[PDB]
């Protein structure tokens, strides 16, 4: 396991899963190329009723009604795909592991959705992948894609070195 | 909040709490002052039954028969006043939070125990407080005992800037 | 307040201020992005006579003619529009704070000139804003757009604390 | 130059000057051994009237009438000589450089007071030097004693590669 | 000499050689701009047959036939113009100093190849320099090209102070 | 492996091996209590003459007489037992690996000394082995003594994750 390493501002290479280890209710990344793309992930934590919260990403600040019926976090993928465009809630991932996970490959944006222990990959085109940078708030972790099975062991049951 | 900062090995300083964000089930931290005063706390995850797990503790390795009945985390004190004496497990902290707290102040060691949100504070003895340091093997915080009232709603509730 | 950060090379992200805390009479930041915008800024100690003073900007050995008639540090910046053109003095922050600032926004790098506490922000322009990135050699804050006043009031008067 | 370091807690060795770079007007450093000597160094910008202000010095709370009538930074040293001795301001180091140094030897701790670019050294006793640890708030700089006149030269005259 | 740095991934600045200093046989760094250009470097210990060993390289799961007949390290730089086209052994740096140089200049990469202490530099094409980013898996240094002959005697002879 | 770690000061933890990765013929550590231990180890590399030359070690400027006659690096253990006593070449270590180890046990300093791949562990004695604080010029990794049969064949062989 690569990592941990502390929050950071990079473009994250090729063909490698960033895991992204949340630990608090604000702003987890910041990713765009500044073109065609532009995803920021808001964690809420468990059991919050409907509420205007603000959020400062990508320099500016903004307004989201987020909510959360469940016992465990989620993790709100906040995405438009142009500076101009409305941001909207493309993608959620309920989790009680606090993992959350993006990798650049194939020409796409990969994350994980759904519900842990069942959350599963799914993609976003961009004419721009090599420009994809991101703003991580913190600890992460770097996995290559040839271990993928490792890191979706990771987002769905967590960080466990003992079984 | 003074922090995040990597893990390290350092001698802390007195009248400040040591906040540490444990993020797998090993060896959150190792303090003692080699004299008379040994604590290393393991993280369980929730519903392990009885087994006996290997541990890398002061640099010796130990078995310890642990367990975990909860829907929460178990971070287990284990400790032993002399390097002679045999470990166990003198107090533990259920929480959800994750959130672990040290801290060294008017000639004792003050850690957290019970179960969040309502966990307290109790404290350990000893002769030397000068000279226990600490190996942190997670990300961790620094909060002056001047607001330890924040510490406590931090190791209760976790870490938290939106309400 | 975002930082400090120690130095270190990378690609600023798009509508966020840097804010560079200079520490010395040498190179403060090389930026630039290969294409059309070089500009490094070099700090002038107060009362300096005219001279040649040698510096080290983008991997090259260039030789300045700098001087300073004033009781402040000034921070010059040397630009070219082409690796080929001969770089110039195209602005200067006269400061006693010793806080330099640099933007990537709309198309445009922004940065402070004129003298504390009235210092007032620039552009300059350039076709591929993108590829932007900035070799910092002090350390340095990130301070988002939506905060610009912040980020004025501490290039003018300094980062303080206490009111 | 062994540095920059980025702030920490840490026990200085002995025979090494810690030479620490003020960036803000509030507590630059704390140090002590925990039995006689606590000096935690609070930074005074130019021009400020008489006036109360509130520091977080070895985690507690504490107010101190501070001043200071110069063009120049006043680093106040505030020392006590037991836990439940009052601080008082001993010594001040009046400087533009915002420079601060601190050492052990010879049984003692040794700092720069006065007023730049003629400020010396002095010394203060204490009966365990090896327990003196510092909590350092910006960053430092560490200079053997054996290149004490460079640190002298820094401290007065500030950190400079050309001349 | 700017450094050392701890392992990290970035965009290298064009002009300056980056200077690698290996500390096992594995992956020395992974450099691409994923259009034409892909380099990982892995490190061959004295005295190895010919072995199939597997090394991670750009997330991918690669097998290589390595070997050495040397008294010194080999670092076997593994090309492709494509993320289609099978790596193949473009070029060798035969050291016992362990010191492996990338520099992006002049819209080519250079490399130094050939065996300790008269290895010298190449010259590998690519439509996009700029692009060129690198993950170093060990600590390096960064040397303006400006003092090439500085990196070419470490390179050569390695790291020394003492004559 | 637990490691790399950056250049630092710190008390090391008891029971725990610090293996150091030398990279120049320069101080690779100065270990001392202040009180009854002074050990500063000086890296030599292959073919040197009899030589004179200085080293700052603990804050003084120091003259060693040196030399190497191996093909191999030569680390020095120069000790003394008082700030007054004068430095002796105690123990050296003859290294093709470049790995120095240094562990705090059983009220005693342990050293790796010898010749590579056969090199050995030995004891120095101290009245206060808490106290004894090292400052590292190089890369560092701590191997718990649990697994010092895994530091003997670093130390001897070299880090290696291939066979
Ligand atoms: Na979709
Ligand atoms: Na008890
Ligand atoms: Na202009
Ligand atoms: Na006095
Ligand atoms: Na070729
Ligand atoms: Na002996």
């Amino acid at each position: 396991l690569d990592g941990p390493y502390q929050p950071t501002t990079f473009t994250p290479p090729i063909d490698y899963w960033i895991l992204i280890n949340s630990n608090t209710n604000g702003v987890v990344y910041e990713s765009t190329n500044n073109s065609d793309f532009w995803t920021a992930v808001v964690a809420i934590e468990p059991h919050v009723n409907p509420v205007d919260r603000q959020y400062t990403v990508f320099g500016e600040n903004k307004q989201f009604n987020v909510r959360n019926d469940s016992d465990k976090w989620k993790f709100l993928e906040m995405f438009r795909s142009s500076s101009q465009n409305e941001f909207y809630n493309r993608r959620t991932l309920t989790s009680d592991t606090k993992l959350v996970g993006i990798l650049k490959y194939g020409g796409r944006i990969w994350t994980f959705h759904g519900e842990t222990p069942r959350a599963t990959t799914d993609s976003s085109n961009t004419a721009n992948l090599n420009d994809i940078s991101i703003i991580i708030h913190s600890e992460f972790y770097i996995i290559p894609r040839s271990q993928e099975s490792k890191c979706n062991e990771y987002i769905n049951n967590g960080l466990l070195e003992h079984h």
